[PDB]
C-alpha cells in the first residue's frame, strides 16, 4: 500500500510536533510491507512568506494527489496585522473548503496517569472513550442573511441552514464511526425547539436502518452538556450539528485532563482526510523544545484509522502514547502523574522506543 | 414594609414544600416588623381540575395584585392525555409570558456537604457562587423563518432574531443584578461570528458605562463552557443569549451537587418577580413527606432580596439552609456529607430552628 502523505507543518512549533509524527509514522509501517511517501507543503504564515498566500495553489495540488494530509497549525504575530485576506488561519479554513472536509472528529479519552489532573473526580472520568462528530458545513456560522436591520438597524438576525444532503451525510459518516468502534451512537439536536434539528433527528432516524448493529439514541443539547460531565463514560460516538458540536467539544476537552494532547480528524464521504493536533502553533515556545507532540502523534494514528483502515498500526502507535504517559513523561504542559519533564524530541525517542 | 405576595403551590409536592416555604418566610419577616400577606391561587393540574384550564382567569388577577409570586410545581399523570394547552406545563409558561418576565436567574452556589455529589474535584468547585442569567424571550427560539423548503423540501431554515430592546433591558438587569453581588459580570455571546452577538456585544461595552463600579468582561460560549468546569469560580454574574442560557445553566446545574435544590427566578426590568424551585413537580412522593423544601426556601430568599432589596432576611435564610445542611439533615434526594434523612416538616423544623 503506497500511502501518499502530505506534510503541512506550518507555523510555530507546527513543524517541531509534525517531525514526531513523522518519525513515529514511519516506524509504525516501515516494517512490514507499507510505502509511505510524504510530500511537503506551505501553509499559513510559512507559506505567506515563501509566496505572498496562505494557500499555496501548488499547495492544493500537492494535497490533491495525497491519499492524506498531516497539519500541524496555522498563525503567528509576524503576520497577526497584514489584511485579515492573507492571514495564517484563512489558508486553513481554504483548504477544509477546498478538500470538502464537513466532519470533525475530536476523540476524547481517559489516560490514568492524567486523571489527578483532570477536573472531574477519578470515578467520574476514569472510562471515558468517547469521539464527537462536529457538522463543519452548514450552520449559523455559514447561513445568510445575517445583518441588522432597520429602522435604525434596531433588529438584528443569524441564519441557521442546513441542506439534506449536509445533514444526511454528517449523520451517515458518524454510523461508519460507531460501526468500528463500540456500535453506540447518541444524536444530538434541539430537536423540540429547531425546525432544523426537526429535520435531522428524522434523518437520523431514517439513517439508523441502515445501520441495524448501531444502537442509536437522541438526546438534546442542553442535556449531553450535562451528561458530559456527570456521566461522559455513557458516550461512544455523538454526532451534532456545527455550532452544538463547537460548542460541545470545547466542553468535553477538558474533561479528562489531557487537554493539549487532543487529536483532531477532518473528513469527507471518501477515506480522505486531514489530520491535525488540537492545540495553536503557539509561536512562542517554537524552538524551545517544550511543545508537545502527542496531539499530532495521536492524529497519525486516528489518519492510519480513518483513511487506510490500518487498526491494527493505529492501535500500536496509541498504545506507545500511553505506555509513554504511563511511565509519567511530559514536557511541561500536562501535569502528569510521578511527572518528568522531557522535551519534544526527548518524548519522541521514548515513543519510537516504545514502539517495538 | 407591607408585602402581598401571590402564592401558587401548584401540584405534586408543590404544595408540601410550599408550606414550608412560608413558614420560614413568616418567621423570618416576623421578629422584625415587615407586614405581609399570602394571596393564595390555583396553577398547574390544580386548576385544570378546577376550571379546565392550568392558568386560571382570577389566578392572573391575584399575581397584578401582588408585589411578587412565589411558585411550587406543577405538573402530574393527570393531565399527560390531555393536549398540551391543557395541561400543567402551560400555565407556567403563559403566567412566565403573561407578567412579562425575560430574566431567568439560576444562581448556582456551592453548599461544603454538597460536594462530595458534584461530579468535579472539590478544589474546583468549593468556591463556586454564581448566576447565570438568561434571555427568555427572543433568540433562535422564536425567530421567523422557522421552515423546509424546495426542492423537495430539502433545505431547512430557524432564525436567531433579536431587537436592541431585547437585548438592552436583559444586560441591563444583568448589570443590576452584577451591582447588588460581587459587581463582577461576564457578557456571554459569540460575536467572532454571529452578527447578533456582536449587536450583543456592543450593547454590552455601552451599558457598562451605567455601571462603573461593575467589571464588564466579554466571553465566547464555548469558552464559558470550558469554563464552567475548569474554573466555575472566577464567574459572579454571566448574562447570554436565549440558546446559550438555555445550555450553560444547564451545565452549571450540576457542578455542585445541589441540582435538586437550586433556586430559580424569572425577573423583568422593575421589580415584579415569579420564584420557583428549578426542580419538578415530583409526583411519585407526593404526600409521603420526602419532599425536599430546599429549592423553594432558597426561592423565597431570592424573592426578598430581588423584590424587597430586604438583603438581611435573605441571607438570614440563606445561612439557615446552609447550616442545616452542615449538620448532615436531607429528605432523602440529595446526598449530604455523613447523611441524616428525615421529613419535609422536620427538615423545615430544623431551618426555623436554626434561625432563632
Amino acid at each position: 500500500m503506497k500511502m501518499k502523505l502530505a506534510v503541512l507543518p506550518g507555523d510555530g512549533i507546527g513543524p517541531e510536533v509534525m517531525d514526531a509524527a513523522i518519525r513515529v509514522l514511519k516506524t509504525v509501517l516501515d516494517n512490514d510491507g507499507h510505502e509511505a511517501v510524504f510530500e511537503n507543503a506551505l501553509i499559513g504564515g510559512a507559506a505567506i512568506d515563501e509566496a505572498g498566500t496562505p494557500l499555496p495553489e501548488e499547495t492544493l495540488d500537492i494535497c490533491r494527489r495525497s491519499d492524506a494530509i498531516l497539519l500541524g497549525a496555522v498563525g503567528g504575530p509576524k503576520w497577526d496585522h497584514n489584511p485579515a485576506s492573507l492571514r495564517p488561519e484563512k489558508g486553513l479554513l481554504g483548504l477544509r473548503k477546498e478538500m470538502g472536509l464537513f466532519a470533525n472528529l475530536r476523540p476524547v479519552k481517559a489516560y490514568a496517569t492524567l486523571l489527578n489532573a483532570s477536573p472531574l473526580k477519578r470515578e467520574r472520568v476514569e472510562n471515558v472513550d468517547l469521539v464527537i462528530v462536529r457538522e463543519l458545513t452548514g450552520g449559523l456560522y455559514f447561513g445568510r442573511p445575517s445583518e441588522r436591520r432597520g429602522p435604525g438597524e434596531n433588529e438584528v438576525v443569524d441564519t441557521l441552514a442546513y441542506t439534506r444532503e449536509e445533514i444526511e451525510r454528517i449523520i451517515e459518516k458518524a454510523f461508519q464511526l460507531a460501526q468500528i468502534r463500540r456500535k453506540k451512537l447518541a444524536s444530538v439536536d434541539k430537536a423540540n425547539v429547531l425546525e432544523s434539528s426537526r429535520m435531522w433527528r428524522e434523518i437520523a432516524e431514517e439513517t439508523a436502518k441502515k445501520y441495524p448493529d448501531v444502537e442509536l439514541s437522541h438526546m438534546l443539547v442542553d442535556s449531553t452538556s450535562m451528561q458530559l460531565i456527570a456521566n461522559p463514560g455513557q458516550f461512544d460516538v455523538i454526532v451534532t450539528e456545527n455550532m452544538f458540536g463547537d460548542i460541545l467539544s470545547d466542553e468535553a476537552s477538558v474533561i479528562t485532563g489531557s487537554l493539549g494532547m487532543l487529536p483532531s480528524a477532518s473528513l469527507r464521504s471518501d477515506r480522505f482526510g486531514m489530520y491535525e493536533p488540537v492545540h495553536g502553533s503557539a509561536p512562542d515556545i517554537a524552538g524551545q523544545g517544550k511543545a508537545n507532540p502527542l496531539g499530532t502523534v495521536l492524529s497519525a494514528a486516528l489518519m492510519l484509522r480513518y483513511s487506510f483502515g490500518l487498526e491494527k498500526e493505529a492501535a500500536a502507535i496509541e498504545k506507545a502514547v500511553d505506555d509513554v504517559l504511563q511511565d509519567g513523561y511530559c514536557t511541561g504542559d500536562l501535569q502528569v502523574a510521578n511527572g518528568k519533564v522531557v522535551s519534544t524530541i526527548e518524548l519522541t525517542d521514548r515513543l519510537i522506543e516504545k514502539l517495538n
